């Protein structure tokens, strides 16, 4: 006799590190305000969460079945819940069985696909042939799946065929534009050695393949000559593509002045000042289904280039809060050059640029709110209850 | 490396008390014989057995998920397979993941289907939605699926036709021939001195609870055209209903009034008194209406005594017409015509009593060249080395 949200997720606060536990956070925080919330997650004990713990018996045992006796625990606490909504494949078989046992809905997020995951050897293990049964077997059978972008959408239905397009929703990710925000130098840029008089063109995100770091430095030879690059680039997925960007770097270096290279993970209050004083933010992703840093760039007021790959051109309106480069993996070439022609022009305009700027945060608040996120989601929750 | 079958049950000694944990009990000591099996189980722990628990920590949960929990202890302690056989729904989803967590075949042997269970108000429980998930789930996957008849086999396919058919192999249940086995009365309490049967006159046998499917009250009906010398001792006890313990009741005074030779047991009795009704009786009768194995018919070939017996589920694969017993054709829209049959197939074998013992003595034969455990084990490692290559 009212509607409850059991909300799964293996990250929450105090254990926040990657965009799925975030996306959790802010959901919850205005889905409050709409329904009754219950945060189910893994950890540490806390207040105001239950906290679903492995089986004691399973210590030392494979990290795939102590969190599978975690979900189960999971699934215990979350009798109450009228819909259960489950983050990862780490609380889908929570989810699942959940929905199962209680004869309640089972909605799931779509942050990443098993099926898709760059190569490494662990996908070797027993551990990844148990995740992927998971998300599968999470996927197949839930009663919506949301997906942040129509780019995810297709990824999603071409990784899973058997499901039906009708249960798999759009709902875009949310941006807080309180935490993101045009801010003044404190200073990051200072420790740098960043002349604040001189054009600055930033990226920020890991080092992977995906990432396309490796295109941004190539192009930047064409920047015009004043023009700082301030890559913000770390925790590289390999060490080859460490190597590679390093001595993409060094190359670049040789030919122009103002190349900085912020090899650390930094955290919002430096990636905030980088991204406010930049002129243009660089997303040179090749495969970028969800693009929130695109969002934080656009919250600090700052015009963006980026490919058209993905979830990309729903975030970024080009003309308007930004220009898009057509990505094709065969002309990595053409790509480099259209980059630079991009940043060029607006460095070239910076009235251009500022407008462009102040049309992205507008785009935010307007568009990418976290209350109409909620109101979306909550949506979802209504059509599956019915 | 070896073979090394990980056997996953719950029932297991000492807490066997239904068909599959007999089964299993009976299938890891002969395979043991010819590869390494580990025992793994649930409930109490005990010797000889990895015993999977559920998290102390979920004490008081749906059974649902405690199972779940214990199959994650199972999946945990059977590292060292190199093939998993799972029975029983409660054991599927620890063949499943072993199965995905460690790269080695899963062999899954079906007694009964969760969705041919017939309704109870249980099925309206999320418990059900639960085992019913995992079974499917289990079974769709299994690299090999051991149905006990041919009968499962056919409902294994219509259930579950995503699984390859060619994955679905018929290994039937088996007999102990040193338990089971002709035996005479003997000078200590032979249970027919007690009961006042005569050794000298025909005996006619019956051993089953009183339950429409068992179809006691049709072998009663027979009995009326029985010749006038043939004792029916009825082993039959434990009325499912009040209903039918007054119709059986009624029939068998009915009976008793109208020929001498019949004899009600009604206490269970001991495998040593069981063995010595069997051994003793011209004719076992078993006039199941719906009977999927029909096991009971093994004990009384292993005793070396003929069957009389319906057509219905798996009899036939035990009982072979013209050769151990004769078939009676059970047609529920004619239950006249089935009670006159079953009288004529026990007349004839009661008026051929060399017939009746040539039955008898092919009956043991049969159990000891195709039902023994022996026998059931090779056919199941066949199916282990089919998997692992
Ligand atoms: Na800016
Ligand atoms: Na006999």
């Amino acid at each position: 006799q009212g509607m409850r949200v059991a909300m799964m997720t293996r990250e929450y606060p105090p254990e926040v590190y990657g965009g799925a536990g975030v996306h959790v956070t802010e959901l919850v925080a205005q889905l409050r305000k709409l329904c009754d919330v219950d945060v189910h997650c893994m950890g540490a004990p806390r207040d105001g969460a239950y906290v679903a713990h492995p089986d004691p018996t399973l210590r030392g045992a494979n990290a795939a079945l102590t969190m599978l006796s975690a979900d189960l625990n999971m699934v215990n606490n979350a009798e109450a819940a009228t819909v259960v909504h489950s983050h990862t494949w780490y609380t889908g078989l929570a989810g699942h069985l959940a929905s199962l046992l209680y004869g309640v809905p089972h909605v799931l997020t779509a942050h990443s696909l098993e099926p898709l995951r760059p190569w490494k050897a662990e996908q070797l293990g027993g551990g990844y042939q148990v995740s992927s049964w998971v998300e599968r077997t999470a996927v197949e059978a839930a009663d919506a799946v949301i997906a942040v972008s129509s780019g995810m959408r297709d990824d999603v239905l071409r990784t899973y065929p058997a499901l039906d397009p009708d249960r798999v929703h759009v709902v875009r990710n949310g941006i807080d534009t309180t935490v993101w925000y045009p801010a003044e130098p404190g200073s990051v840029l200072a420790e740098l050695g960043v002349d604040l008089n001189r054009p600055i063109v930033a990226f920020v995100g890991r080092i992977t393949r995906q990432k396309g770091v490796a295109h941004l430095v190539a192009a930047a030879h064409r920047f015009a000559p004043d023009v700082q690059l301030v890559l913000c680039a770390g925790a590289p997925d390999t060490p080859q593509i460490a190597e590679e960007v390093s001595s993409a770097v060094q190359q670049l270096a040789q030919a122009r002045t103002g190349v900085f290279w912020v090899r650390e993970m930094l955290p919002t209050h430096k990636i905030r000042e980088i991204l406010s004083a930049a002129t243009v933010f660089v997303c040179p992703s090749v495969y970028e289904p969800l693009g929130i840093v695109n969002l934080e760039a656009m919250a600090c007021a700052t015009a963006v280039v980026a490919s058209d790959v993905g979830g990309i051109p729903e975030v970024v309106a080009d003309g308007r809060t930004g220009l898009l480069v057509h990505y094709d993996a065969n002309d990595t070439e053409a790509y480099e050059a259209r980059l630079a022609e991009a940043v060029n022009s607006l460095v070239a305009d910076p009235d251009r640029a500022r407008e462009y700027g102040v049309a992205g945060r507008e785009r935010c608040i307007e568009e990418f709110s976290w209350a109409h996120i909620a109101e979306q989601t909550l949506e979802i929750y209504r059509k599956v209850s019915a």
